[PDB]
């Protein structure tokens, strides 16, 4: 229905999905300087069960990891979040060349690209029901910057040759997601949306400052998908990402001290 072309665009969206007008939009640009350290950030934990992942699909717009969400399985607790979400799939975003692709910014630099763990609250019974509030989905964002290749990402990878094309999908099962998470666990958070059509606003961000590294041949890699289907002339599935959006006066704290700014 939209995509990522110019006359189908972020900038064309909200034509066809009124959300994409909202007020809490997201990306955003993430400028250190005018986030504020909360020192009431509570740690976030993770507990993810491998066997509980499914399937990896092509939807044209992006890669995604589908997880059993039909009970609590892989779990999300901590953070600002008010009780544990439940992991439904992870997805990415990416540019056309190594030097940009993420969806966020921080400080003006971007990444090569953005992997978007998506989770839910199960306090409200349902994804759909949850789609309708402004906690009822969290999601952990990390940046990918290149440098050393990534072992346990080429697991992912490889599995990349049975979707090569839109509308394709196949089995995927007992990875843990969290072993691509960096050593660090310090995180920006703030509220937002889906950056992709509805764009409902019920996000409640976790974006950690540091980042995974992926080597450039990886990155390769995926950007040898398709965005087109079987039959059809072979279309990149490159740029599916969207451009920040206004910050308004919305809200972005800090889980750690940034001691560079001050005494
Ligand atoms: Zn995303």
């Amino acid at each position: 229905e939209w995509g990522y072309a110019s006359h189908n665009g972020p900038d064309h969206w909200h034509e066809l999905f009124p959300n994409a007008k909202g007020e809490n939009q997201s990306p955003i640009e993430l400028h250190t300087k005018d986030i504020r350290h909360d020192p009431s950030l509570q740690p976030w934990s993770v507990s993810y069960d491998g066997g509980s992942a499914k399937t990896i699909l092509n939807n044209g717009k992006t890669c995604r990891v589908v997880f059993d969400d039909t009970y609590d399985r892989s779990m999300l607790r901590g953070g600002p979040l008010p009780g544990p979400y439940r992991l439904r799939q992870f997805h990415l975003h990416w540019g056309s060349s190594d030097d940009h692709g993420s969806e966020h910014t921080v400080d003006g630099v971007k990444y090569a690209a953005e992997l978007h763990l998506v989770h839910w609250n199960p306090k409200y019974n349902t994804f759909k029901e949850a789609l309708k509030q402004r906690d009822g989905i969290a999601v952990i964002g990390i940046f990918l910057k290149i440098g050393h290749e990534n072992g346990e990402f080429q697991i992912f990878l490889d599995a990349l040759d049975k979707i090569k094309t839109k509308g394709k999908e196949a089995p995927f099962t007992k990875f843990d997601p969290s072993s691509l998470f960096p050593a660090s666990r310090d995180y920006w958070t703030y509220q937002g949306s889906f950056t992709t059509p509805p764009c409902e606003e019920c996000i409640v961000w976790l974006l950690l400052k540091e980042p995974m590294t992926v080597s450039s041949d990886q990155m390769a890699k995926l950007r040898s998908l398709l965005s087109s289907a079987e039959n059809e002339p072979p279309v990149p599935l490159v740029s599916n990402w969207r451009p920040p959006q206004p910050i308004n006066n919305r809200v972005v704290r800090a889980s750690f001290k940034h001691h560079h700014h001050h005494h």
